[PDB]
């Protein structure tokens, strides 16, 4: 009791020492940011948390999220102290030859989500906690450590409100209030009262502690939890480093070698005993979850010729897949009546998460829900508002996450709402995400098939859906695969291969009809996936059409279908590629009128074709 | 003043009627969202605000920002009531032939910033108010109307904290607490007390009012202001629409014709007088602002061969431009010691705005400050964290904003911090923004020239800067233009044109040096701007090097320099293009080690060249 209390202090001081050794050895890193959190980390990992020290990914463990990811050395140090990492490896921090990278990443068994972009951790932790309480109904708790500067990010406050709305009493945020950010004091500095007022206003039980008192930390964590709990820790940046504690201009500055030896000796001389604390194992009450392929319970049941918006087919398809597996969950940001995710909510309400008008958080929640393969999430909103969550999506890829995003209302074809609602840069954005597969389904059938494939594909999947009702053109037994395009109109005398998708596929087919009046035939190709792109079928089609390719897309010129095709085929002998896309910020009108205005309707397609001979 | 109160009530009801007529005529729009705000709008435009009804852009006017932009029809209605718009034009809402678009846009003289993507208005309002108080030091105030659903956006809370930090007592936010969002009730519904506590916690003076009482509204606006003021208005969605008021399932639903005629009749019967209120003009105390081009006080003074990181060159150039004109302002997100915007802070502290770790708000503040051409802002952070502000940037283009953004730490060349800090999708992101100019300066001189061009170029300018110290290669008298590239190495026997930028241009030049040992000459081209690209110089260069182009970039394959070049040259007869780029999520290491690992350093370039002949 007085032995355990002193061992915790000693642990904290060991954790300080290692943070210094590692960053001094690397020649870079953030020792003063680790040092403010040492007692916090000691009490968390060697008193409060319950986990298997030799099996960090174990589904019964408490979770820890290091939202202030630049303190990575003290996370590494705690897993050495726990006996998972070798103590010697700590010194290899930031090396090309080590997995102890500058910020945490999931190649590390003890890391679920990559942090590094500040303000994202608590949202991931909300996902884990929500999963904990409502999906696997287990006893595990979730702990998230944030900086004070980090609290200026709006994403943090979305996560705060989400936790209280959903009564995440299994969630604890620890706020490292060390007064300073990177380049100056944090706005609120040591005004602990205001931090408490903000947290309480957002529905949290907020406890102010001295963050360098292991006693106060233990009491705070020991209190009964009836709502999300915020431990607001008054600390000093660089605590325990003589001449550096509470000083400006030391963020991200490693101690030089000779100074570090002095500092380490002083901290070491504070250590009363070398005996290490063992981690306490968890209760093993998380259910088993089966990772098999998830199949639609039947073939699609559309009728060729019927009309359906791909956004509504997405909804029907998601709801349908939710009957095949318990693992499928749906999130939406107050647009469920526009994206048709409300269909899933109706049929499977327990597995619908209303995220409200908070796209950054919605994405983070999904990433959290997918950690340790507990669920298979589909998030939806207008594709335009996924731009609000680009940094979260980017970090999702760095976190090697398997999440599925469906963005509706793509392009100028939405009509009257105008450009604030029109997704015209979403192909560019999603194509630039390293682990991404981009589906652009043209049909209700192709939509159902995209949903099924996305659920079983590793990495980040985006499904681009559309507002207008278009014809079913595919038979229900049609076979779809990632990276396989479809030729949906062909003849022995095709003069151009026209590639379109979604609404521009249908405009291209209408253009074929107008052109058959003038005895001009065109081959029409639907990509299905924009990334990866079926290079082979595109090339074989071009060679059947005197090498001529025309691409037409409801998207800006940059980063879209046209550019994917061009870079796929550049330098092939005989091949020419011309483009139709949207050249400027649009405006309000009827869908058909905007497609004409922006040169991507049937008439524009026919007129481009005639210009190519 | 009892005649006045009744005239405000009559005005409120004229505004409902018009919202209904316009949306019913259009067949789309959001009349229930207009109706909750009718009294708020009446009191603002016909009692509280001071502005010139016949000159909405007048620099002495109070500003109004309609953050909940789907309420556009009631905005349009107040501007008809003030005599600026013809009343008959309101019925052309949303038509291809009208400028009364679905959401407000700056083609409307009464609109400064486009809204439509919720949660961004208050940030722009913050920038206007900051400008009002600290730059033009004028008497005008700034009023911003938000929805309650909209307050779930984290961007709103950044703006709130910013406004109290910077003592914006000339800023008033009105919160339309109408209980409901798009697809369900808003989380806090009518718990007015919690709204009050959240606002107060964030340093605002919060006044709860009945949002349908013109008297309570007038009282609230007339209170003394010593801090930013939040008028928290309890309202009912669809107020005054019998059978619809406070009901679910009516968001974005126009009344059908026969119902609209019955409702309008009932509202009209409440109106006692037809006599319109006149707008009160402002006190005209804003200073004049010069519109001239802003030139560097001298030519660059670098020395060929000296070594400087482009990130540092940026800080130096901005500070230098800051001596030429007091219109240049600098904003930074707690990274000023890393982007070198601290040099500007040091030299012109009155014109530096610390935005803290709130990248969304920073972009919105910049956009606000740039409205009505009052200032020329340059925002800075790491390029990777601009992905956090992508929607705000997307909306800035729709706002036709002239702002400048500088993103440091691009690529794998930052080294040890790892992928979370590495910008590898920023060229894609900024290329997809329709009004963008993308500068990628390769040395100190190019960076100084980019800063000067950016200040004077219309639209969104992005300047990508780098962490490594590379050699100055241009002399100080070199002339740069948007859209003009530079051949930095050539000879009469060049075998390939290699396009690099930033670190990859320097890697290409070093590759030239290895290769001349084997008697292989290459032509090295620095694009300067990636958008627009100097197509002509690229083709002319490729024609002198056997049609062969090799692109090398510290950026992912999609949407980068490689794809921009492929799409510019595809189908040209001479021409082949091969690409070197980053193929996957990176990891920690020394700069030179990551460049080698990802195949974009001198040796990879040299070898790619050998494989092309
Ligand atoms: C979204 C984002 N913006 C900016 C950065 C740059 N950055 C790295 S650490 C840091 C300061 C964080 O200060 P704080 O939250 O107080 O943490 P401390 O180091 O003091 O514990 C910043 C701004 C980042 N990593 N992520
Ligand atoms: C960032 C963003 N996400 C989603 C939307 C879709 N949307 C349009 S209006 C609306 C509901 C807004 O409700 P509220 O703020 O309560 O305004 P109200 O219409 O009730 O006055 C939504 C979700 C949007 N415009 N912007
Ligand atoms: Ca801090
Ligand atoms: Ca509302």
């Amino acid at each position: 009791s007085m032995q355990k209390l002193q061992a915790l202090k000693d642990t904290a001081n060991r954790l300080r020492i290692s943070s210094i050794q590692a960053t001094t050895a690397a020649g870079s890193g953030h020792p003063t940011s680790c040092c403010s959190a040492a007692e916090i980390m000691a009490v968390l990992f060697f008193h409060t948390m319950r986990y298997k020290s030799q099996d960090p990914r174990n589904p019964h463990n408490d979770r820890f999220v290091l939202s202030k990811g630049h303190a990575a050395p003290i996370l590494y140090a705690v897993w050495a102290e726990a006996g998972f990492l070798a103590e010697a490896e700590l010194l290899n921090l930031r090396k090309i030859s080590s997995d102890l990278d500058g910020h945490p990443v999931p190649k590390q068994a003890f890391t679920d989500v990559a942090t590094g972009s500040l303000g994202q951790g608590l949202g991931a932790a909300c996902g884990m906690a929500y999963t904990g309480k409502y999906f696997d109904k287990a006893s595990y708790r979730v702990y998230c450590l944030l900086g004070d500067g980090e609290l200026s990010e709006g994403s943090v406050w979305e996560a705060m409100a989400f936790a209280s709305i959903y009564k995440l009493d299994n969630l604890v945020a620890i706020l490292d209030i060390n007064r300073l950010g990177q380049s100056d004091p944090a706005p609120l500095q040591h005004q602990m009262d205001i931090y408490q007022k903000r947290c309480e206003a957002f529905g949290w039980h907020a406890i102010i502690v001295d963050g360098h008192s292991v006693e106060e930390l233990c009491k705070a964590f020991g209190q009964a939890k009836h709502q999300p709990t915020a431990i607001i820790a008054k600390t000093f940046k660089g605590r325990g480093i003589t001449g550096v504690e509470d000083k400006e201009s030391w963020h991200g500055k490693p101690l030089p070698k000779n100074m570090a030896e002095q500092i380490i000796q002083e901290i070491y001389s504070q250590i009363q005993s070398k005996k290490k604390i063992l981690a306490t194992p968890p209760q093993e009450d998380a259910p088993s979850v089966d990772i098999a392929n998830i199949r639609m319970p039947s073939l699609p049941s559309y009728k060729v010729g019927d009309k359906i918006a791909t956004r509504k087919a997405y909804g029907q398809a998601l709801a349908k897949l939710g009957h095949a597996s318990d693992r499928i969950i749906a999130l939406d940001g107050d647009t469920k009546n526009s994206t048709f995710s409300e269909i899933f909510k109706k049929e499977h309400p327990d597995r619908f998460i209303e995220c409200y008008i908070a796209e950054q958080n919605m994405v983070s929640i999904a990433v959290g829900c997918a950690t340790r393969n507990r669920t298979v999430p589909f998030c939806s909103t207008f594709a335009a508002f996924f731009t609000r969550a680009f940094d979260q999506i980017r970090m999702a890829a760095i976190s090697e996450s398997n999440i599925n995003l469906c963005g509706s209302h793509c392009g100028v074809s939405i009509g009257e709402d105008g450009p604030s609602q029109m997704a015209l840069e979403d192909l560019a954005m999603f194509r630039s995400v390293p682990t991404s597969t981009v589906f652009y389904p043209s049909d209700g059938v192709a939509t159902e098939k995209a949903v099924e494939l996305a659920a079983n594909t590793k990495g980040i999947c985006f499904i681009r859906t559309s507002r207008p009702e278009n014809a079913i053109i595919y038979n229900n037994n049609e076979d779809f695969q990632v990276g396989q395009a479809k030729v949906v109109l062909k003849s022995k005398d095709d003069q151009v291969t026209v590639i379109g998708a979604g609404v521009t596929l249908h405009e291209a087919l209408a253009a074929a009809e107008l052109l058959k009046k003038e005895k001009i035939n065109i081959r029409v190709l639907d990509p299905f996936t924009i990334k990866p792109l079926d290079r082979k079928l595109i090339l074989d089609s071009a060679r059947a059409t005197k090498g001529r390719i025309l691409t037409v897309e409801d998207h800006y010129y940059e980063g879209g279908i046209g550019e994917a095709v061009s870079s796929a085929v550049v330098g092939e002998p005989g091949i020419t590629v011309t483009h139709l896309a949207v050249n400027r910020v649009p405006r309000s009108g009827k869908p058909a009128e905007l497609l004409k205005m922006f040169g991507i309707d049937r008439d524009a397609i026919a007129q481009a074709v005639r210009g190519l001979i």
